[PDB]
């Protein structure tokens, strides 16, 4: 098969900016090669095909280039909405098609300080045995922010997970929400549950409190 590998992995670019993104092919494959946008939840989208030739309806920043085993895209004045994971495929020798592993594409913006919300477990989930304390950290931006839990000030360890959604495809923030989870017996005998957060947007680290019971 004609293994394509793309470079970078990932990219972050500011807006109004050009993104270079680049593949190549293990053996020549001419100019039979197309590239293709895929925003999150979505199918991918023609971008390019002939390797330089414009699918129909796409804007003219977008533009491609290269020939042989050599490939380029290249998204001038990237605006928010271009966040997405771009792929190449190869259709010049196949079975198999083969496509490129993606080059997932940041928009950066304005550094952006998380809010950060804390929310005790439910009465009702505690009647199941387990009890979820819940971290927000909403809008934010850069994506990279550490977040840890102490309850009677003892640093939490092993019992969290995060998730962070999609950067938004308007105002290009991210939103994250930490989850530590007990047992009801273990969450009924601590009194202080704090989530402490850093982030590049405050000058100092942010805690958010609540005491059991009160």
């Amino acid at each position: 098969e004609v293994v394509m590998t793309q470079s970078p992995a990932t990219l972050s670019v500011s807006p109004g900016e050009g993104a270079t993104l680049s593949c190549r092919a293990s053996q020549s494959v001419n100019t039979n090669v197309a590239w293709y946008q895929q925003k999150p939840g979505q199918a991918p989208r023609l971008l390019i095909y002939g390797a330089s030739t414009r699918a129909t309806g796409i804007p003219a920043r977008f533009s491609g280039s290269g020939s042989g085993t050599e490939f380029t895209l290249t998204i001038s004045t990237l605006q928010s909405e271009d966040f997405a994971v771009y792929y190449c495929q190869q259709y010049s020798n196949w079975p198999p098609i083969t496509f490129g592993q993606g080059t997932r594409l940041e928009i950066k913006r304005t550094v952006a300080a998380p809010s950060v919300f804390i929310f005790p477990p439910s009465d009702e989930q505690l009647k199941s045995g387990t009890a979820s304390v819940v971290c927000l950290l909403n809008n934010f931006y850069p994506r990279e922010a550490k977040v840890q839990w102490k309850v009677d000030n003892a640093l939490q360890s092993g019992n969290s997970q995060e998730s962070v959604t999609e950067q938004d495809s308007k105002d290009s923030t991210y939103s994250l929400s930490s989850t530590l989870t007990l047992s009801k017996a273990d969450y009924e005998k601590h009194k202080v549950y704090a989530c402490e957060v850093t982030h590049q947007g405050l000058s100092s680290p942010v805690t958010k409190s609540f005491n059991r019971g009160e």
